[PDB]
């Protein structure tokens, strides 16, 4: 006795310290599965707001590129206007055959 | 033209680097939500083994401080058990009266 009083004691204490630190453990990580469902549901939330600064980003790059082919095609047309216009002569002049 | 066509490329860079950008953002956003998503499912596993993991720890103090308790009540009823005897035999040498 007490030298075995002394011992279930110290027994005592650290079975008691384990039961902290196991209770440490579960606190943590409670802690820390809450705090990652608030950054998904934050960065769920800023992706579909970046998702939609995307889309429109390319949907300008689309209109513009195609701006550009439609000026493009209307300069090449001119071209090939002019080429007509003087075959046209050429088939005018040649039509007199009188 | 030609000072025209320096800035309506300068512009199809901007709007091309805008583009870019607005793409990394998603990009980025898509890896972290995933590598939360992975962190939340591996923290809710490491959660149910902490927890079964502490249920142990708390058991067992909770039976050894039963068990402490289960003794100092039978180290009690023994003096209760010394006392009576004594009660007891005080009233058999009065019980006697003959």
């Amino acid at each position: 006795s007490m030298k075995f009083n002394i011992i279930r004691n110290e027994l005592h204490n650290i079975m008691n310290t384990q039961l902290k630190r196991a209770e440490s453990e579960v606190a943590a990580l409670n802690r820390r599965i809450q705090l990652l469902e608030e950054d998904l549901e934050r960065s769920e939330e800023r992706l579909g707001s970046a998702t939609a600064k995307l889309s429109e980003a390319s949907q300008a790059a689309d209109e513009s590129e195609r701006a550009r082919k439609i000026l493009e095609n209307r300069a090449l047309a001119d071209e090939e206007r002019m080429d007509a216009l003087e075959n046209q002569l050429k088939e005018a002049r040649f039509l007199a055959e009188e």
